[PDB]
């Protein structure tokens, strides 16, 4: 693979869109590669992962539970719900619900989860509150994911996510069980987890959260190491492409193989 800033530029080209990225120590923050990492992207399905970090840091201070449950009507439901769907007579707790929306990113898992931490205003307020000036949420799903041409709304940087995530998942904002959870619902993602596992190298530990959207919006949050370890937060978007979803994929993957075949710094 060419190097890693090569490829980016090679991604950008081909596609015709825009590639954002950082490259981040988990332990220390320390910033290795970026690319736009100042520019804005449509944050898609990656947004589930700051919104139940939000869910977490209410179970922390008591007002919310796992454990609790929340019904709903099928009215209630958005397009593509496949956990939340099977559900309408029994409801689901919370816990459940983060792990429809980071495990199989689950819509209506999502807005119901959104609406507990005060809808899109909340989650944004939640953001600012962690020292985060730039991510916002404007929308609900599925409206979130609609990539309009140089919106605002609905989006992070490269840089803004992977210092959020950071902050979630190792800054003790959130309590131990809690951070720990976090992580092990994107450890268990099953939309896209398998299938990078299948390909990476033996040794590579893999966590991740992926998102699609309108006009080519495509993106990834992971943690990603070898040693079996999760040594640096990785963040990916792309937006404004015409590509076919398969070649979106096939670029951010030959970013990622750039890294790791280019791993050290
Ligand atoms: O610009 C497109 C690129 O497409 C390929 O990339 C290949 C790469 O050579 C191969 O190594 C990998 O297989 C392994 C996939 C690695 C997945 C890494 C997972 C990452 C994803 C991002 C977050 C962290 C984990 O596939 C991709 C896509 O076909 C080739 O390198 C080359 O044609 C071109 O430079």
């Amino acid at each position: 693979s060419p190097q890693p800033l090569e490829q980016i530029k090679l991604s950008e080209s081909q596609l015709s869109g825009r590639v954002g990225m950082i490259e981040m120590d988990l332990a220390s923050g320390r910033t290795l590669t970026a690319w736009r990492a100042d520019e804005r992207f449509p944050m898609m399905s990656t947004f589930k992962v700051v919104l139940c970090g939000a869910v977490l840091a209410r179970v922390d201070a008591g007002d919310e539970q796992l454990e609790r449950k929340i019904h709903y009507r099928q009215q209630d439901l958005v397009d593509y719900s496949p956990v939340s769907e099977k559900h309408l007579a029994d409801g689901m707790t919370v816990g459940e619900l983060c792990a429809a929306a980071i495990t199989m990113s689950d819509n209506s898992a999502a807005n119901l989860l959104l609406a507990t931490v005060g809808g899109p205003a909340g989650l944004t307020a939640f953001l600012r509150q962690i020292g985060d000036n730039v991510t916002r949420l404007d929308s609900w799903e599925t409206e979130l994911n609609e990539a309009l041409p140089g919106d605002a709304r609905d989006t992070t940087t490269p840089a803004s996510m992977a210092a959020t995530l950071r902050k979630l998942l190792t800054s003790q904002r959130l309590s131990a069980r809690s951070q720990r959870q976090l992580l092990q619902w994107m450890v268990d993602d099953r939309v896209a987890g398998p299938l990078i596992r299948s390909v990476l190298p033996a040794g590579w530990f893999i966590a991740d959260k992926t998102g699609a959207g309108e006009r080519g919006a495509r993106g990834i949050v992971a943690l990603l190491g070898p040693n079996n370890k999760a040594e640096r937060i990785v963040v990916i978007y792309l937006r404004d492409t015409p590509a076919s979803m398969a070649e979106r994929n096939q670029q951010i993957a030959g970013i990622g193989a750039a890294l790791i075949e280019h791993w050290q710094r």
